Protein backbone atom coordinates (compact mmCIF):
# COMPACT_ATOMS: atom_id res chain seq x y z
CA UNK A 1 0.00 0.00 0.00
CA UNK A 2 1.37 3.27 1.21
CA UNK A 3 3.50 3.10 4.29
CA UNK A 4 4.19 1.21 7.45
CA UNK A 5 3.98 2.80 10.85
CA UNK A 6 6.18 0.24 12.39
CA UNK A 7 8.77 2.15 14.36
CA UNK A 8 12.19 0.99 15.44
CA UNK A 9 15.68 1.20 14.20
CA UNK A 10 17.77 -0.54 11.57
CA UNK A 11 21.56 -0.35 11.93
CA UNK A 12 23.60 -1.51 8.93
CA UNK A 13 27.35 -2.12 8.85
CA UNK A 14 28.59 -2.51 5.28
CA UNK A 15 31.32 -1.79 2.69
CA UNK A 16 31.72 1.06 0.23
CA UNK A 17 30.82 -1.18 -2.71
CA UNK A 18 27.52 -2.24 -1.14
CA UNK A 19 26.72 1.27 0.09
CA UNK A 20 27.50 2.77 -3.31
CA UNK A 21 26.34 0.24 -5.90
CA UNK A 22 24.04 -2.30 -4.23
CA UNK A 23 22.02 -0.49 -1.55
CA UNK A 24 20.77 2.98 -2.69
CA UNK A 25 17.74 1.64 -4.60
CA UNK A 26 16.85 -0.83 -1.83
CA UNK A 27 17.23 1.88 0.82
CA UNK A 28 15.18 4.44 -1.15
CA UNK A 29 12.36 1.90 -1.52
CA UNK A 30 12.66 0.97 2.17
CA UNK A 31 12.69 4.61 3.32
CA UNK A 32 9.31 5.51 1.80
CA UNK A 33 7.88 2.09 2.67
CA UNK A 34 9.05 2.31 6.30
CA UNK A 35 8.75 5.92 7.30
CA UNK A 36 9.11 5.62 11.03
CA UNK A 37 12.16 3.44 11.10
CA UNK A 38 15.43 5.11 11.87
CA UNK A 39 17.87 3.78 9.38
CA UNK A 40 21.59 3.90 10.15
CA UNK A 41 24.49 2.83 7.92
CA UNK A 42 28.18 2.86 8.77
CA UNK A 43 30.86 1.97 6.23
CA UNK A 44 33.62 -0.16 7.72
CA UNK A 45 36.33 -2.71 7.05
CA UNK A 46 35.16 -6.34 7.04
CA UNK A 47 36.75 -6.58 10.51
CA UNK A 48 34.85 -3.50 11.74
CA UNK A 49 31.71 -4.76 10.16
CA UNK A 50 31.84 -8.06 11.95
CA UNK A 51 32.75 -6.30 15.18
CA UNK A 52 29.94 -3.80 14.85
CA UNK A 53 27.12 -6.31 14.70
CA UNK A 54 28.99 -8.96 16.71
CA UNK A 55 29.94 -6.61 19.58
CA UNK A 56 28.51 -3.21 18.71
CA UNK A 57 25.20 -1.84 17.67
CA UNK A 58 24.78 -2.86 14.09
CA UNK A 59 21.81 -5.08 13.35
CA UNK A 60 23.00 -6.23 9.93
CA UNK A 61 26.34 -6.99 8.35
CA UNK A 62 26.32 -6.60 4.57
CA UNK A 63 29.63 -7.70 3.06
CA UNK A 64 31.31 -10.23 0.82
CA UNK A 65 32.04 -13.56 2.39
CA UNK A 66 35.17 -13.40 4.55
CA UNK A 67 36.31 -16.58 6.20
CA UNK A 68 35.70 -17.51 9.77
CA UNK A 69 35.10 -13.99 10.70
CA UNK A 70 31.33 -13.82 10.61
CA UNK A 71 31.56 -17.15 12.28
CA UNK A 72 29.35 -16.34 15.23
CA UNK A 73 26.69 -14.61 13.13
CA UNK A 74 23.85 -15.83 11.04
CA UNK A 75 25.18 -15.47 7.50
CA UNK A 76 22.86 -15.66 4.45
CA UNK A 77 23.97 -15.62 0.79
CA UNK A 78 22.41 -12.68 -1.10
CA UNK A 79 23.98 -12.64 -4.55
CA UNK A 80 27.06 -13.55 -6.57
CA UNK A 81 29.19 -10.93 -8.32
CA UNK A 82 32.51 -10.85 -10.16
CA UNK A 83 35.09 -8.41 -11.52
CA UNK A 84 35.57 -6.31 -14.65
CA UNK A 85 38.92 -5.13 -16.04
CA UNK A 86 38.96 -1.37 -16.73
CA UNK A 87 41.54 0.15 -19.09
CA UNK A 88 41.85 3.06 -21.51
CA UNK A 89 41.01 2.34 -25.21
CA UNK A 90 44.68 2.63 -26.19
CA UNK A 91 45.76 -0.08 -23.75
CA UNK A 92 47.30 -3.33 -25.08
CA UNK A 93 44.60 -5.19 -23.20
CA UNK A 94 41.93 -3.28 -25.10
CA UNK A 95 43.38 -4.59 -28.36
CA UNK A 96 43.82 -8.12 -27.02
CA UNK A 97 41.14 -10.47 -28.27
CA UNK A 98 40.78 -12.63 -25.26
CA UNK A 99 42.54 -11.58 -22.17
CA UNK A 100 43.95 -14.08 -19.79
CA UNK A 101 45.40 -13.62 -16.34
CA UNK A 102 48.98 -14.13 -17.53
CA UNK A 103 48.29 -11.35 -20.03
CA UNK A 104 46.82 -9.24 -17.21
CA UNK A 105 49.73 -9.94 -14.82
CA UNK A 106 52.01 -8.30 -17.39
CA UNK A 107 50.63 -4.94 -16.24
CA UNK A 108 50.58 -2.74 -13.11
CA UNK A 109 47.20 -3.05 -11.40
CA UNK A 110 44.81 -0.52 -9.85
CA UNK A 111 42.31 -2.29 -7.58
CA UNK A 112 40.75 -2.74 -4.12
CA UNK A 113 42.53 -2.49 -0.81
CA UNK A 114 43.80 -5.68 0.66
CA UNK A 115 41.14 -7.80 2.25
CA UNK A 116 38.38 -5.67 0.82
CA UNK A 117 35.57 -6.27 -1.56
CA UNK A 118 36.94 -9.60 -2.66
CA UNK A 119 40.60 -8.80 -3.16
CA UNK A 120 41.30 -12.29 -1.96
CA UNK A 121 39.95 -13.83 -5.07
CA UNK A 122 42.25 -11.71 -7.14
CA UNK A 123 45.23 -12.75 -5.02
CA UNK A 124 44.16 -16.41 -4.91
CA UNK A 125 43.84 -16.46 -8.70
CA UNK A 126 47.35 -15.02 -9.10
CA UNK A 127 48.78 -17.46 -6.53
CA UNK A 128 47.08 -20.40 -8.29
CA UNK A 129 48.55 -19.38 -11.65
CA UNK A 130 51.93 -18.99 -9.97
CA UNK A 131 51.95 -15.30 -10.85
CA UNK A 132 52.99 -12.26 -8.82
CA UNK A 133 50.94 -9.17 -9.84
CA UNK A 134 52.33 -5.62 -9.57
CA UNK A 135 49.64 -3.81 -7.55
CA UNK A 136 50.52 -0.13 -7.60
CA UNK A 137 47.26 1.45 -6.59
CA UNK A 138 44.83 0.47 -3.94
CA UNK A 139 41.58 1.88 -2.62
CA UNK A 140 38.13 1.09 -1.22
CA UNK A 141 36.34 3.04 -3.93
CA UNK A 142 35.96 2.10 -7.59
CA UNK A 143 35.55 5.79 -8.49
CA UNK A 144 39.10 6.88 -7.60
CA UNK A 145 40.42 3.60 -8.99
CA UNK A 146 38.85 4.63 -12.31
CA UNK A 147 40.29 8.15 -11.91
CA UNK A 148 43.83 6.80 -11.68
CA UNK A 149 43.40 4.25 -14.45
CA UNK A 150 42.54 7.15 -16.76
CA UNK A 151 45.81 8.88 -15.84
CA UNK A 152 47.66 5.81 -17.07
CA UNK A 153 48.74 4.52 -13.67
CA UNK A 154 47.69 1.01 -14.70
CA UNK A 155 44.94 -1.54 -15.27
CA UNK A 156 41.77 -1.27 -13.18
CA UNK A 157 40.13 -4.28 -11.57
CA UNK A 158 36.78 -3.42 -10.00
CA UNK A 159 33.37 -4.99 -9.35
CA UNK A 160 31.27 -5.14 -12.53
CA UNK A 161 28.42 -3.42 -10.66
CA UNK A 162 30.83 -0.51 -10.17
CA UNK A 163 31.03 0.07 -13.87
CA UNK A 164 28.75 1.70 -16.32
CA UNK A 165 29.51 2.78 -19.88
CA UNK A 166 26.94 5.50 -19.50
CA UNK A 167 28.69 7.10 -16.58
CA UNK A 168 32.20 6.13 -17.56
CA UNK A 169 32.08 6.48 -21.31
CA UNK A 170 35.80 6.90 -21.89
CA UNK A 171 36.79 3.50 -20.49
CA UNK A 172 36.97 -0.04 -21.84
CA UNK A 173 35.37 -2.80 -19.78
CA UNK A 174 36.59 -6.37 -19.94
CA UNK A 175 34.62 -9.06 -18.11
CA UNK A 176 36.94 -11.19 -15.96
CA UNK A 177 34.30 -13.72 -14.87
CA UNK A 178 36.33 -16.57 -16.39
CA UNK A 179 39.46 -15.03 -14.86
CA UNK A 180 38.43 -14.76 -11.19
CA UNK A 181 36.17 -16.98 -9.08
CA UNK A 182 32.97 -15.09 -8.23
CA UNK A 183 32.42 -13.39 -4.88
CA UNK A 184 29.30 -13.86 -2.77
CA UNK A 185 27.71 -10.92 -0.95
CA UNK A 186 26.14 -12.02 2.33
CA UNK A 187 23.69 -10.54 4.84
CA UNK A 188 24.20 -11.32 8.51
CA UNK A 189 23.06 -10.67 12.06
CA UNK A 190 23.30 -11.76 15.65
CA UNK A 191 21.14 -14.69 16.60
CA UNK A 192 19.81 -12.85 19.63
CA UNK A 193 18.49 -10.09 17.40
CA UNK A 194 14.69 -10.05 17.34
CA UNK A 195 13.82 -9.89 13.66
CA UNK A 196 11.29 -7.11 13.13
CA UNK A 197 8.97 -7.39 10.13
CA UNK A 198 10.80 -4.49 8.46
CA UNK A 199 13.99 -6.49 8.94
CA UNK A 200 12.42 -9.39 6.99
CA UNK A 201 11.08 -6.93 4.42
CA UNK A 202 14.55 -5.40 3.97
CA UNK A 203 16.34 -8.76 3.76
CA UNK A 204 13.90 -10.03 1.11
CA UNK A 205 14.14 -6.76 -0.83
CA UNK A 206 17.96 -7.12 -0.90
CA UNK A 207 17.72 -10.93 -1.38
CA UNK A 208 14.39 -12.15 -2.87
CA UNK A 209 15.00 -15.85 -2.16
CA UNK A 210 15.35 -14.91 1.51
CA UNK A 211 11.66 -14.93 2.45
CA UNK A 212 10.57 -14.96 6.10
CA UNK A 213 10.20 -18.68 6.15
CA UNK A 214 13.62 -19.26 4.61
CA UNK A 215 15.26 -16.78 6.97
CA UNK A 216 13.55 -18.50 9.92
CA UNK A 217 14.75 -21.91 8.68
CA UNK A 218 18.30 -20.58 8.37
CA UNK A 219 18.49 -19.35 11.98
CA UNK A 220 17.13 -22.74 13.09
CA UNK A 221 20.07 -24.48 11.38
CA UNK A 222 22.82 -22.97 13.58
CA UNK A 223 25.46 -23.38 10.86
CA UNK A 224 26.23 -20.80 8.16
CA UNK A 225 27.51 -23.71 6.08
CA UNK A 226 24.16 -25.54 6.11
CA UNK A 227 22.49 -22.22 5.35
CA UNK A 228 24.58 -21.77 2.19
CA UNK A 229 23.88 -25.41 1.26
CA UNK A 230 20.12 -24.72 1.48
CA UNK A 231 20.38 -22.85 -1.82
CA UNK A 232 22.87 -25.08 -3.71
CA UNK A 233 20.03 -26.26 -5.97
CA UNK A 234 19.02 -22.73 -7.08
CA UNK A 235 20.76 -20.02 -9.05
CA UNK A 236 21.39 -17.04 -6.77
CA UNK A 237 21.07 -13.47 -8.13
CA UNK A 238 24.05 -12.32 -10.20
CA UNK A 239 25.21 -8.70 -9.98
CA UNK B 1 61.32 21.15 -20.30
CA UNK B 2 60.03 17.80 -21.35
CA UNK B 3 60.73 14.97 -19.00
CA UNK B 4 63.06 13.67 -16.36
CA UNK B 5 64.87 10.39 -16.69
CA UNK B 6 65.38 10.09 -13.03
CA UNK B 7 64.29 6.59 -12.12
CA UNK B 8 63.19 5.31 -8.76
CA UNK B 9 60.00 4.77 -6.93
CA UNK B 10 57.53 6.91 -5.04
CA UNK B 11 55.22 5.17 -2.57
CA UNK B 12 52.32 7.24 -1.22
CA UNK B 13 50.03 6.30 1.67
CA UNK B 14 46.99 8.58 1.80
CA UNK B 15 43.23 8.96 2.40
CA UNK B 16 40.30 8.78 0.01
CA UNK B 17 39.76 12.54 0.18
CA UNK B 18 43.35 13.29 -0.84
CA UNK B 19 43.41 10.57 -3.48
CA UNK B 20 40.10 11.74 -4.94
CA UNK B 21 40.07 15.53 -4.64
CA UNK B 22 43.60 16.76 -3.93
CA UNK B 23 46.04 14.51 -5.81
CA UNK B 24 44.85 13.63 -9.37
CA UNK B 25 46.06 16.90 -10.96
CA UNK B 26 49.37 16.80 -9.06
CA UNK B 27 49.88 13.13 -9.99
CA UNK B 28 48.99 13.69 -13.67
CA UNK B 29 51.52 16.54 -13.86
CA UNK B 30 54.11 14.42 -12.01
CA UNK B 31 53.52 11.36 -14.23
CA UNK B 32 54.40 13.11 -17.51
CA UNK B 33 57.16 15.12 -15.83
CA UNK B 34 58.72 12.03 -14.23
CA UNK B 35 58.26 9.22 -16.68
CA UNK B 36 60.61 6.66 -15.22
CA UNK B 37 59.44 6.84 -11.66
CA UNK B 38 57.20 4.09 -10.46
CA UNK B 39 54.44 5.76 -8.59
CA UNK B 40 52.47 3.78 -6.00
CA UNK B 41 49.48 4.95 -3.93
CA UNK B 42 47.61 2.99 -1.28
CA UNK B 43 44.50 4.34 0.43
CA UNK B 44 44.46 3.60 4.15
CA UNK B 45 43.16 4.65 7.54
CA UNK B 46 45.25 7.32 9.30
CA UNK B 47 46.59 4.46 11.46
CA UNK B 48 47.53 2.40 8.38
CA UNK B 49 49.00 5.42 6.75
CA UNK B 50 51.31 6.15 9.63
CA UNK B 51 52.20 2.48 9.87
CA UNK B 52 52.91 2.20 6.18
CA UNK B 53 55.58 4.87 6.03
CA UNK B 54 56.65 4.41 9.66
CA UNK B 55 57.07 0.61 9.42
CA UNK B 56 56.19 -0.35 5.86
CA UNK B 57 57.17 0.75 2.43
CA UNK B 58 55.45 4.02 1.90
CA UNK B 59 57.71 6.99 1.29
CA UNK B 60 55.09 9.65 1.96
CA UNK B 61 52.13 10.01 4.28
CA UNK B 62 49.50 12.42 2.96
CA UNK B 63 46.74 12.95 5.51
CA UNK B 64 45.07 15.46 7.79
CA UNK B 65 46.84 16.15 11.03
CA UNK B 66 46.16 13.40 13.57
CA UNK B 67 47.67 13.78 17.00
CA UNK B 68 50.77 12.08 18.21
CA UNK B 69 50.49 9.48 15.60
CA UNK B 70 52.85 10.82 12.97
CA UNK B 71 55.02 11.61 15.89
CA UNK B 72 58.11 9.85 14.67
CA UNK B 73 57.84 11.23 11.13
CA UNK B 74 58.76 14.47 9.53
CA UNK B 75 55.42 16.24 9.21
CA UNK B 76 54.99 19.34 6.98
CA UNK B 77 51.83 21.47 6.69
CA UNK B 78 50.53 21.55 3.10
CA UNK B 79 47.20 23.37 3.18
CA UNK B 80 44.17 24.22 5.30
CA UNK B 81 40.66 23.06 4.41
CA UNK B 82 37.25 23.08 6.05
CA UNK B 83 33.77 21.59 5.69
CA UNK B 84 30.62 22.31 3.69
CA UNK B 85 27.07 21.34 4.71
CA UNK B 86 25.22 19.49 1.92
CA UNK B 87 21.41 19.27 1.93
CA UNK B 88 18.55 19.06 -0.56
CA UNK B 89 16.91 22.40 -1.61
CA UNK B 90 13.75 21.57 0.35
CA UNK B 91 15.65 21.13 3.62
CA UNK B 92 14.94 23.50 6.55
CA UNK B 93 18.63 24.32 6.57
CA UNK B 94 18.43 25.44 2.95
CA UNK B 95 15.81 28.00 3.95
CA UNK B 96 17.69 29.07 7.07
CA UNK B 97 19.46 32.37 6.61
CA UNK B 98 22.48 31.73 8.69
CA UNK B 99 23.00 28.28 9.95
CA UNK B 100 24.55 27.63 13.28
CA UNK B 101 25.72 24.41 14.85
CA UNK B 102 22.77 24.25 17.25
CA UNK B 103 20.55 24.54 14.18
CA UNK B 104 22.62 21.81 12.49
CA UNK B 105 22.55 19.51 15.55
CA UNK B 106 18.76 19.47 15.21
CA UNK B 107 19.19 17.10 12.27
CA UNK B 108 20.50 13.58 11.54
CA UNK B 109 23.95 13.80 9.99
CA UNK B 110 25.62 12.03 7.05
CA UNK B 111 29.41 12.44 7.25
CA UNK B 112 32.89 10.87 7.47
CA UNK B 113 33.82 7.75 9.36
CA UNK B 114 35.12 8.22 12.84
CA UNK B 115 38.69 9.38 12.98
CA UNK B 116 38.78 10.08 9.28
CA UNK B 117 39.26 13.14 7.20
CA UNK B 118 38.85 15.46 10.13
CA UNK B 119 35.83 13.98 11.87
CA UNK B 120 37.44 15.03 15.09
CA UNK B 121 36.83 18.65 14.44
CA UNK B 122 33.18 17.95 13.91
CA UNK B 123 33.00 16.02 17.19
CA UNK B 124 35.11 18.59 19.07
CA UNK B 125 32.83 21.39 17.87
CA UNK B 126 29.75 19.50 19.08
CA UNK B 127 31.40 18.68 22.43
CA UNK B 128 32.41 22.33 22.88
CA UNK B 129 28.86 23.53 22.23
CA UNK B 130 27.61 20.88 24.65
CA UNK B 131 25.67 19.22 21.85
CA UNK B 132 25.23 15.55 20.95
CA UNK B 133 24.77 15.11 17.16
CA UNK B 134 22.75 12.24 15.67
CA UNK B 135 25.18 10.69 13.17
CA UNK B 136 23.23 8.14 11.17
CA UNK B 137 25.46 7.65 8.18
CA UNK B 138 29.16 7.28 7.97
CA UNK B 139 31.65 6.68 5.19
CA UNK B 140 35.13 7.44 3.84
CA UNK B 141 33.79 8.78 0.56
CA UNK B 142 31.97 12.06 -0.03
CA UNK B 143 30.30 10.57 -3.12
CA UNK B 144 28.16 7.99 -1.29
CA UNK B 145 27.58 10.49 1.50
CA UNK B 146 26.03 12.75 -1.16
CA UNK B 147 24.07 9.79 -2.56
CA UNK B 148 22.39 9.17 0.79
CA UNK B 149 21.77 12.83 1.54
CA UNK B 150 19.75 12.97 -1.68
CA UNK B 151 17.58 10.07 -0.47
CA UNK B 152 16.67 12.15 2.56
CA UNK B 153 18.69 10.17 5.10
CA UNK B 154 19.98 13.43 6.58
CA UNK B 155 22.33 16.41 6.39
CA UNK B 156 25.68 15.93 4.67
CA UNK B 157 28.93 17.25 6.12
CA UNK B 158 31.85 16.84 3.72
CA UNK B 159 35.08 18.60 2.74
CA UNK B 160 34.41 21.68 0.60
CA UNK B 161 36.89 20.35 -1.99
CA UNK B 162 34.57 17.35 -2.29
CA UNK B 163 31.78 19.50 -3.56
CA UNK B 164 31.06 21.04 -6.88
CA UNK B 165 27.82 22.59 -8.09
CA UNK B 166 28.76 21.59 -11.59
CA UNK B 167 28.96 17.93 -10.76
CA UNK B 168 26.37 17.93 -8.03
CA UNK B 169 23.84 20.38 -9.36
CA UNK B 170 20.86 19.17 -7.35
CA UNK B 171 22.38 19.92 -3.94
CA UNK B 172 22.65 22.98 -1.71
CA UNK B 173 26.08 23.82 -0.28
CA UNK B 174 26.46 25.68 2.98
CA UNK B 175 29.95 26.77 4.05
CA UNK B 176 30.63 25.73 7.65
CA UNK B 177 34.00 27.48 7.98
CA UNK B 178 32.70 29.56 10.90
CA UNK B 179 31.11 26.41 12.30
CA UNK B 180 34.10 24.05 12.42
CA UNK B 181 37.80 24.76 13.05
CA UNK B 182 39.77 24.17 9.85
CA UNK B 183 41.72 20.98 9.20
CA UNK B 184 45.34 20.93 8.03
CA UNK B 185 46.52 18.43 5.42
CA UNK B 186 50.11 17.39 6.03
CA UNK B 187 52.84 15.61 4.06
CA UNK B 188 55.22 13.35 5.93
CA UNK B 189 58.08 10.87 5.68
CA UNK B 190 60.70 8.95 7.57
CA UNK B 191 63.80 10.88 8.45
CA UNK B 192 66.01 8.11 7.10
CA UNK B 193 64.39 8.45 3.69
CA UNK B 194 66.83 9.85 1.13
CA UNK B 195 64.91 12.64 -0.55
CA UNK B 196 65.20 12.23 -4.32
CA UNK B 197 64.84 15.34 -6.46
CA UNK B 198 61.47 14.06 -7.73
CA UNK B 199 60.43 13.79 -4.09
CA UNK B 200 61.22 17.51 -3.63
CA UNK B 201 59.51 18.28 -6.93
CA UNK B 202 56.38 16.40 -5.82
CA UNK B 203 56.29 17.95 -2.35
CA UNK B 204 56.60 21.48 -3.79
CA UNK B 205 53.97 20.74 -6.44
CA UNK B 206 51.55 19.62 -3.68
CA UNK B 207 52.77 22.38 -1.31
CA UNK B 208 54.42 25.38 -3.05
CA UNK B 209 55.84 26.94 0.13
CA UNK B 210 57.69 23.66 0.69
CA UNK B 211 60.74 24.37 -1.49
CA UNK B 212 63.88 22.24 -1.20
CA UNK B 213 65.51 24.62 1.17
CA UNK B 214 62.46 24.81 3.43
CA UNK B 215 62.05 21.04 3.41
CA UNK B 216 65.75 20.65 4.28
CA UNK B 217 65.37 23.18 7.12
CA UNK B 218 62.36 21.29 8.46
CA UNK B 219 64.18 17.94 8.70
CA UNK B 220 67.04 19.74 10.47
CA UNK B 221 64.62 20.93 13.18
CA UNK B 222 63.72 17.46 14.54
CA UNK B 223 60.34 18.65 15.83
CA UNK B 224 57.11 18.68 13.81
CA UNK B 225 55.95 21.46 16.12
CA UNK B 226 58.83 23.78 15.20
CA UNK B 227 58.22 22.89 11.56
CA UNK B 228 54.59 24.05 11.78
CA UNK B 229 55.76 27.20 13.61
CA UNK B 230 58.12 27.99 10.70
CA UNK B 231 55.09 29.05 8.67
CA UNK B 232 53.02 30.84 11.37
CA UNK B 233 53.81 34.17 9.70
CA UNK B 234 52.45 33.15 6.27
CA UNK B 235 49.02 32.23 4.99
CA UNK B 236 49.03 28.57 3.93
CA UNK B 237 47.04 27.44 0.87
CA UNK B 238 43.30 27.10 1.47
CA UNK B 239 41.36 24.29 -0.23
Amino acid sequence: EHTWPDKGSLYIATTHTQARYALPGVIKGFIERYPRVSLHMHQGSPTQIAEAVSKGNADFAIATEALHLYDDLVMLPCYHWNRSIVVTPDHPLAATSSVTIEALAQYPLVTYTFGFTGRSELDTAFNRAGLTPRIVFTATDADVIKTYVRLGLGVGVIASMAVDPLADPDLVRIDAHDIFSHSTTKIGFRRSTFLRSYMYDFIQRFAPHLTRDVVDTAVALRSNEEIEAMFQDIKLPEK
